[PDB]
Formats: structure tokens, sequence, C-alpha cells
């Protein structure tokens, strides 16, 4: 018996008491050291993302104390400070074998905790496949920046890893909540130049500066295009990634992105049948603005990859936490922070 | 002094009386040994897609004999018998530097004839750059076969090239007029094992089968999505290219494409204000479906390679005519055969 | 259960051990067809790769599943099955990486007749063969089949690290077996001018089967001089090494125009050093990449290149001069690759 | 006429005047603002690396001032402060539609300042194609900064580049000349997590530490190679890029990359016929070891994207510079502290 604050149903959220978690032979438990809520918890419950769930505990963020592992395990021993990735997927499966392990099993099959098993918001949770999804954690980390790697980091870095960008190249980053924040920082780690950070709350524009942003645009101030064509002097920019906003963000990128250039998703997008490609701003299929979109990488050399870049000093994504807590209690005040948005607010912490 | 059979604004075309162009240094100026019309002309003259134009020469798919050459011009001299690409880009722009000629100097600025400048179907014509811009012709290619290079061959090829096309995947193209079928040629000259030829007309469906498909979904016998997810047993197809169709046939080549795939555009879209990519099956976003939309090469380079893929017999691009006709006259008669678009048409040359 | 194995440097027979078990995630395969390996000569004869006792030899096999583990989910006892040369263990950081070939070390991919019994018995084990094996239809004849798990992948994956662009002249050194499927593989990239370097008629008349355009004999003068006179002293866009001594790759380097690639796929088992050219390297700087790279395998390499056999985009029985029956003619067939006679190419023991 | 500091013959330099270069109508001429003296300088005069020189002003490497433009000239004026890469290509050319500008008109063509042409130390200099290879210097980066721009920055973040580093990758920088250190400051700049700099002299180590190297290697405390993996724990590193050594440091190379790694070498090798790659640590040949070696990019876009990159606070050339010198007489000091390397010296700068 283990407890847990799970999802009863749509718009409905509670503490629940559940059965511990077994591991099998390749699989390890873990309690947590440190959770934190995702948006994609608030978009679970209140507006059924990922269909019906009953009795599942939420979140996919969390850095914990190895409890137990399977006779298989090699790699990971009880009482073991890891750090866990969001995404846990299988690695034998054809998708895995085509280079997309996000994917395997099925589209975004990859991503777990809180979708097809329960979360990491209880005493434990299983880990499947330990010594590929499972990263030891320095002690030199502390856990409320650590535990902003198995999502935040992961997927802001991806978007700026699809926009290819080049050395010196200008980058536009729409949307700086902690995945855009990410993302600013991720263009800066791939040689980004310019960067262009399009957002308004105060506490993410001053976070999007630390993290290397060269202009912030309100929107406020006019139609985003016009301010980055006017900052580009009509050239565009070599790259956009997408990391919030509705669907018609996708029109933006597409008409600030020169020909050649490319558009790096990472936001999900909950509403509408369609995401708008503008014909005319996109050549009328012929400007080759490449458009990607793609789930965050997880496993374990995903993670041993991103605490080298915490470890060696390359970014820092403490300043992505605005509010810790402690005590297992608080992981709903967390959770109800992300449903409720202040506007000081980039991500929350419940350390343990 | 000469002719040119022309759009002399929206809705109406006909015969006109030019000044003879004269070349720039570098510029050479040819006259047709045959032409073909296309789509795109319909396009331009009936629904105004490029805008508004006046006693504009028509045509961009050329081979000639070169008339006179700049002062500078060096590798090609009054005689030589060229293949004159569709798309001859100024050389000397930063697009160019950043690899991407087809938008040389702006937007698909890269496309002149017919656009921005008097266009092939005329006594002569204007290319630019001829040192950068012309290919020559060997004897051994007939001229009906060799008109396809410049535009239906590099555009189809094209397609496949984007389409990240690995040995032995599974590749559907979506359309089966000439860049269809040169797609279907092309991704087999990708490596595809399984290749996939959507389409209806029967002229095309057995061209198809000549250039590389191995099977033929009709749209008669269901859905596309549901005939295709039937031949690949749920898999999916690894590339999708796109060749032909309305806006929506985005959402369909997205929907049939795995996760991690890639679906690759180079037919031009000239209706709507948006070309929709299904939420859902986009994952959302994150689904890792790159969506590539591009212009075909031009340039001597691109040239060269494509008719050494003809001298070498690797493919044979005179399947694709099938109307050929002998006057000057005959011009409008093979531009009204794009425009009334008849069922045993896939495209018409006219000799010279 | 009966093997031909090595009993040491020199000395191979038959030789009698204990039936392998499969664990969990594994199968036992009967062989249908077998074929020796140049490979294996070089371990029994020239002990490259230690000393080995007892160890059943070859790598190359199509068979028939005979018990699977109680964890196997698309392999049942029964089905006809390529074995790919390469089986990797599919759960360690290379994967994660990219590399299976190197799952777990240096070529560690490759456990056949290596860290592992090979294939010359009446059975043999694979590991985790639901990512290991793949499907052979009935359609594909044995010996035909029996070119993918080595022959086929090898020069397939030279053609492939070539960075074969559409049209581009590629020239492959060395028309062994693997030679020709890289001169197979390089006409499925889309190759125009593809010219074959070797000397024995068999050969000489397979490369022209699969796609050589030029022949180029050593008798008749040095190849460096030969290619180069061939393109006019342009060089070729690629060069494929699978075959020959050290001192090719000079030869590779020599013929390939500045910014084009050498592939290597071939084994080199002797000398400290392969030299390159440091004038005709540009000193350092001519951007003529150079890549070397074991054979892909896993299921899903052999099930595309299964379906490039099916839908007849390449037939590699003609790589089978010499077809043998029975278990008695492997020690035959693996004695006849000690000193190939001219005839030779690749030889096959059907057993079932 | 004018006076430039000359390459006589072989070993022997001096002042020389020569006639005043004339600009063509798509040329500039510069008088210098800054320049700086290159190890291709002392090589070219004292080795005779690229043949015989007589009266060939030396020097690739400047900032200046444009005094006079041709006829066709679009984008600069007589006044305006440049950055002149040490690469100024001709744009018009099979070469630069294949994507390698570097080698247009032949191998490392791209390169014509003290090669085909007259170098840089002069009071004047011609630049081919204005529009094309030159690019504005902001008046904030100051003259010192700018002139490592040109050849040092370019150089190495051109072995960064063709690295292929992936996000928190370890890497190695073997040699830490200014180009070494610019190596270092590429790799910090496409997300490498720890980077291991390999030389001795203190002005290079201290400066090495400053542009992101987290291990210093010192060929006196042992083998460089035993060295590297003892620090990576027998796992060698991702990538490792070759800046200065002889030419058993592609061996070096070789042996502490991992399977599937990249070698990227920048450095001009002068001495010897061949380049060792080492037969069994390149795995026989199928090790998937990536060599690569190329000369930097030059033109006006990859300036540009530097000047962005220093402009923008990403890098700081400036440690580079350990000498100031005031004046064109001091150009011979200069070149002379290149040839007698102190031990303080990184790189000297001459401000006019």
């Amino acid at each position: 018996h283990h407890k847990g604050f799970a999802m009863l149903s749509i718009g409905k959220v509670g503490w629940i008491e559940k059965e511990k978690p077994a591991p099998g032979p390749f699989d390890a438990i873990v309690r947590p050291l440190a959770v934190a809520p995702c948006t994609s918890d608030i978009t679970t419950v209140f507006e059924g993302a990922i269909g019906e769930r009953h009795n599942m505990i939420l979140g996919h963020e969390a850095v914990g104390e190895v409890v137990e592992v399977g006779s298989e395990v090699k790699d990971f021993k009880p009482g073991d400070r890891v750090v866990v990735p969001g995404a846990t997927p299988d690695w034998r499966t054809s998708e895995v074998q085509r280079g997309y392990h996000q994917h395997s099993g099925g589209m975004l099959a990859g991503w777990k905790f809180s979708n097809v098993k329960d979360g990491v918001f209880g005493e434990f949770f299983h880990v499947n496949d330990a010594d590929m999804n499972l990263a030891h954690l320095p002690k030199e980390i502390p856990l409320e920046a650590a535990v902003m790697i198995p999502d935040m980091m992961t997927t802001g870095f991806h978007g700026a890893e699809l926009a290819d960008i080049e050395l010196g190249a200008t980058v536009a980053v729409l949307g700086i909540g902690p995945v855009g924040l990410m993302a600013v920082a991720g263009a800066k780690l791939r040689g980004a130049g310019r960067i262009i950070a399009v957002g308004s709350r105060p506490v993410c524009v001053d976070a999007a500066k630390y993290y290397g942003a060269t202009d912030i645009v309100n929107y406020k101030d006019g139609p985003i295009e016009s301010q980055i064509m006017n900052l580009t002097e009509g050239k565009g920019v070599d790259a956009a990634i997408i990391a919030g906003g509705n669907a018609d963000i996708m029109a933006t990128a597409v008409k600030i992105v020169k020909p050649g250039g490319t558009i790096a998703n990472v936001n999900y997008f909950g509403e509408g049948e369609v995401l708008p490609v503008p014909r005319l701003e996109w050549g009328c299929g012929m400007a080759h603005k490449t458009i990607k979109g793609g789930l965050c990488p997880g496993g374990r050399l995903r993670m041993e990859r991103l605490i080298d870049l915490v470890f060696y000093k390359r970014v820092d994504p403490s300043k992505l936490v605005t509010h810790v807590f402690r005590g297992f209690d608080n992981i709903e005040k967390a959770f109800m922070l992300m449903k409720d948005k202040p506007k000081d607010l980039i991500k929350p912490v419940v350390i343990l």
C-alpha cells in the first residue's frame, strides 16, 4: 500500500491509496526526492488530453532514490540517487531501431508516467528497464535543479536540436514558459547568435534574458511577425522554436522563418482539428520551410548528457524554479499552482 | 523584335510582339527546340496565382539552341544544344551561401521564367548567367525526353530527396501526374522498396507501374488512409511524397506516415489560406513527422546530374510525353491542353 | 548437436557439443542455407580475433525457428527466418547513441563465430529473437536470402556511407561479393555513372549486371590514372572501398573530388596504418570525408533488405556461383574461400 | 604603386613596392586597419608549402576600410569598415553548386590571399566580389577582436562543426594554438559538456580554460592517449578536433574517439606523404569513426554570422591577442614573432 495524488476522473483530483508497485526483473522501484508538476497534468485532468483515466497517479518529473531492483538490473542499487526521465520507453521495438524511442510501441508511447502507468506523485513509482531509463545523479546538483532535467530541459533542448541551428544563426523562441526558457538556453548551446524571445510575463522575460535572449518581443506592442520582421530587417529568422501558444502560433512561426529555415515545435496543441500552415508564407508549398514537432528524448543516455551540461556549468536550470515546497502534502498545492497560473510562476518543485 | 505566346492579363492569352532580348555580359540568348506547358501557367493566367502580369511570355520548360552569348560567357557558344532548367537563379546572393538557390534573392525567386521575366514560349528567351544555368544536351537524348528534365524530373526527384528515404523503406506518392510519376521514379532511385502510388487516370496508373510503383491506391475502393493502412498492415509508410491534390491532401499525408517519418511536398497549392496539418495525427505537435516543402532545384549542376541519369539509363522520362505537336502555332494547343485536362494527358511537348 | 568448428590456428572439423538452450528472449534456429565468409578463413588460418577452441564457424544463414524463450512474442517454432550476421545486444548505451554495430564494444554487434558459436551447426542460438530475426517470405529462394545477412547489408552500407547524390559519379573499388552489392547499392541511391574496379570475368560480368557503367582493369595501368582519365580530371563524387590492401585507401582519396566521401566497408587485416595521402587529402583540408563501418544488423535492417529483394529492386542470386547440398559440403564450401577459384563469387550450402 | 611585406623566395622575406591593384566591376580595393600574421605565412616562406612564389605580398587576415569599388558593387561604398574573410572564393563555379566554396575552382582554391594573389600585408589589397566576400564591421567590435574572425575563428569553429557534437558530448581538442582555442570555444557553442584540451604552453592552457576547457592534458605527464582514456574511464571521447601536431596526431585522435564518434581536422599538415590511420583502433575499417578535414569557410555570410557571435557576446576572441603593434613598419616584426614563436605568444595584431 502507498499513497499518491491521482486523477480520479475528469475535473477531479485527490489523494488515493494504492498497491505499492513491484519491479519486474529489469525494473526498479524509486521513491521521490523531488517532483514538479507539469502543464500536461493540468491538461490531462481538466481537458481530457489523453482520454479517460480513473485513479491514475499524476506527475512525470521526478528525481528519486532507488528502493528495489529486479534480479537482472545491473547498474542500479537500492540507495542510488537517480534522475528519472519523463519518457521511459521500451527499448526493444522497431521504432527504436528506426531511431525514435519517443514512439516506441506507438505514437508518443515512450511517455508512460501519468499516461499508461501511475505517475511519480506517489510514495513510490515504477521505472521500466532501469539500466536503460535511469541516470545517476551527482550530489553536486541540487534536487530542485535536477528535477528540471526529466522534461523541462530535455524538451526545450530538443526544440533547439530540431531547429538545426548553424553557428551565428538568428533564432526565435515563441513562448517562454519553462520549456521556452530551456529552448533559449538550448539555442545558445547550439551556437545561436541573436536569440529573440517572445513572451510578456515579467518573471519569464527576466529568465529569458538570463538564458541568452537578446531581444524580447511583447505581443502587446503589435503583431509578433512584424516586430520580428523589423528586428531582422526583412530577413526573417533562421529557425523558430514553438514552445507555447494556441494552434495559430504555427502560422506565426512560418511567417517569421526565412525560406530554407526550420520551424521546430515542442509545444503540445490540445485544441483544434488543424494547425494552420499559411499557404502564401509557406511558399505555396515550396518555401523550404521545414516543420518539425517532436516529443522530448528520454532514457538514460539523454539524462546523463544533460546532467553533464549542468555538472560542467553550461546551463543552470535552477532559475526556472520559482516555488519550492516541502512535504508530500504540498504536491496538491504545487499542482493547483499549475492550474491557477499566478503571474510570477515559472516552475514549482516539491522537496521530500 | 520577336513573337511569343504570352499572358495578356488575367484570363486572356495570345501571341504578342516583343523586342528581341539581348544578353548581359554573363547571359545567353536561346531559341527553343522543344517546349512543354505547365499546369502553373494555367494557374498564373486563369487564377492570378502570382498576381497581375501584362504581356509576359509563358512557359518555363525548354531545351534549345544557344543563339547569342554575353561578352563574359565562357562555356556556351552559339550553336550549342542546351537543357534549360526551369529555375535559373541569381547565383550571387546570401541564400546561395545558405544553400537555397531556389530562393536566391527572395522566396522562390530562383524561378524567373514566366514570373519575373519572359518565359520560354517565344522565338527566343533570355537565360541569366549562362555558365551557371545551362547544361549541354547530348545528341543521344531525344528532345521530348529532355524537356521533361527542366521541371518535371527535378521536381519529382526533389520530392524523393526531401523524403529522406532509407534503403528498403515504404514510400507513398500522393498524386501521379508527371511530377508524381517522377517522384515514383525518384523514390526508386533512393532505394525505396515498396512504392504505393495514389491516383486514378489509367494513363497515369500505367506510367506509375512503369516507374516503379508496386501498389496502386485508387480513391474508388475507399478512403486513401484506410487503403494504405491495409496495405501496410497498420504500420503506415516511412515517407509520403505529395505531388498533387487539394490543400487537404496534406492531412492525408500526415495520417499515413509513421511517427518519425517524413512528409515531402513538391506540389503547388493555389487555393485556400491554410494548408491543414491534423493536430491529432501529428501527435498534437510531437509525432516527429517532419513536413518539408520545396521548389525544385535548378542551375547547371542539377541538369548535368539529371542528364547523366538519362544517359546512363537510370530513368527514361519519355513515357511522360503523351502528346507531341510540331508548330509554334501549336503552343496554344498544348497550353489549352493543360487547362482542359483530358484523361489521356500526362504531359504535352511542342517540337520547334 | 554437431557443428563445423575452428579447432585452432589452421585446424577445422565437425565437433559434438551441447545443444544450445534459449534464454527467455532468445530463439534456437536450425539452418536452411548457409554461406561461408572470408572472415572465417582469416579467423581460422591467421588468428585475427585470437585463439578459439571448438567454436562453430559461419555467420550467414537463413533458417527455421525450432524453439523460443518464454518472452519471445513475434517468432514461434516453424518460422522461416533470415538471420542477420550482426545480432547485437539492443539494451546498451551505444544503441541509444545510434550504433548497434558496436553495442557493448567495438564491433560487439558481431557475435556469430566470434564470441559465440556460429551458424555452421545443426542448431544455433540467436539472442533477442524479436529484435534480431526477420520473417522470410516463401517467394524468395534460400540462396538469394542467404546473401542478405552480410553481403547485401555490407555492400549497401558502403553506398549509404558514401552519401551519394542523385546523378553522382561513384567508384566501387573491388568487386567481390560485397563490392558487387556496393555497385547495386550505389544504383539504388541514384548514382549515374558507376565505375567498377576489378579483374575476374565472373565478377566484371556481375558488376555490369548490378549497374556498373565502366570497368577498370588494374592490368591496363594504374587505377588512379584510369579513373582520372575517365572523368577528365574531375574525379568521382564518392568512392566505396570493398576490397584490396591497405593502400587502396590512398587510391580512394586520390580519385574523389574535394568535398566527396570515401566509404569503406572492407576489412583490413594487415599493416599498422591505413595510408591517407596528405597532398591529395588537401593537407588535411580537402573536405574528403572518410567513413568505415561494420554492416548494420537486427530485424529492421533485414526486413528492409528483404523488401528490396521481394519487390525486385535487387536480385542477389547472381552472387551465388556454386550451390552445394548437405551438411557435408560446409567444409568444402568453407575451404573454397581460403583460395577462391576464379569462377567463384559466393557459395551456398542448402541443408533442408 | 604601393608597398607590401612580401615573400621574395624560399626563406627570404622583405619589403617590395608593387602596382596598386585595380578593382574589377564586382571587386573592391581595401586598405588595412588591422592585420595579423598566420602560421601559414611562416610555412609558406620557410617550407615552400604552396610552392615557389616571387614578390608575393603575404598575409590573409585583415579588417579594413573600403577605398574604391567597381561599378557593380551594390552593398559596399568607399569608407565602409569591413571584415575580410581569409577565404574569398569565386562564387560562380560548379563546386559552389555542390556546396564547397572552399574548393571553388580547385582544391582549396577558395583561399586566394597570399596564394594566387597578393595578400593583405600592403597599403592596399584587392577583394574579389565585394558583395559576396565582405562583411560590414560594427563599431562596437574592436579591431584586434575582429581580425581573429577572418581565419582563427572560422577555422576553429569549423572544427567544432565537422565534429558533429551532440548536446552534452565529451570533446577532445588536440592542440591549443589560436585555432585550437577557437575549437574549444566552438565546441562550447555546440553544447559540449566536458571539453578536454591538449596543450602545454601556460598562455594557451589558461586561454583554453577561459574558452570552456574542463580538463588540460599535458604531454609531459605521459601519453595523451593513455591520459585521455583514464579521464573518460576507458570510454573515450565522442569527438576529437585536431588543431595541431604531427601526422600521427591523426593516430592519436582515432585511438581516443569512441566507436561511432567523429575525428574533425582543421590543422594544416605540411610534412610527410601519409597521415596514419591506425588499422586496429579504426575497427580494421569498420569502427564507424568518421574522419573529416576541411578548409575554413569564407565569404560574406560566414563573416556576418561570426560577427554576430562576437557582437552578442557569445564568444570573445580578444584574449587570443597577446601582442599589439602600431604601424605598417611593424608587420615585419609581427611576422618574425610567428617565426621565432616566443612563448607568451598566441596571436599578434598590427593596428594601422
